[PDB]
């Protein structure tokens, strides 16, 4: 993967406001900001790569900025951060992860509890919410994830 990052960074704050102000609310998650664990992935690049990770996310997972950026977030699904696309996971609910894949595919809001692993191998239940985000074009370009231990 050779994910390319937006020169000048991402409008994370504008996105947080966009989400809190959405008229549709399938999933209600209340007020949110940059102090929590969040990540932004690019739906328009190969394998939906992470293009931004908040400091809380890095801390929570134990990974560094350079170890997460450019990767699909599924790596958290294994204690060694090793997971092949479409492979059958040995510690995660197959139904759960397919719910995520299909939600993302349809730009549909979704919330799940999924087993993940910190860089040091520590297991945890990740209370995950994923919401599609429109860029200045007006259509869905990214997805913002909110992770909760
Ligand atoms: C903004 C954002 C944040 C995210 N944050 C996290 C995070 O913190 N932690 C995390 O773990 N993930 C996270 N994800 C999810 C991850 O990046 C993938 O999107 C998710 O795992 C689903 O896609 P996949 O490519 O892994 O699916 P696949 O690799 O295709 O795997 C699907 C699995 O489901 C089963 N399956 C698939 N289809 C069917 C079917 N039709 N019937 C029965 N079984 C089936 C299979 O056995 C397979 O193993 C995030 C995604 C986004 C967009």
């Amino acid at each position: 993967m050779h994910t390319l990052y937006a020169p000048g960074g991402y409008d994370i704050m504008g996105y947080l406001i966009q989400i809190m102000n959405r008229p549709n609310p399938q999933v209600e998650l209340g007020p949110v900001d940059t102090s929590c664990a969040l990540i932004l992935c690019d739906l328009k690049q190969k394998d939906t790569p992470i293009v931004y990770a908040s400091e809380a996310f890095l801390y929570m997972t134990g990974y560094s900025n350079a170890e997460v950026l450019g990767r699909n977030c599924r790596f958290l699904q294994s204690p060694d951060g090793m997971v092949k696309p479409k492979s059958t996971r040995k510690y995660v609910d197959s139904n759960t992860i397919n719910t995520m894949r299909k939600a993302i595919d349809r730009n549909a809001e979704v919330q799940v509890e999924v087993v993940n692993f910190k860089k040091n191998g520590q297991r945890f239940v990740n209370f995950l919410t994923m919401i599609p985000v429109r860029d200045e074009t007006g259509e869905y370009r990214y997805s913002m994830g909110f992770q909760c231990e």
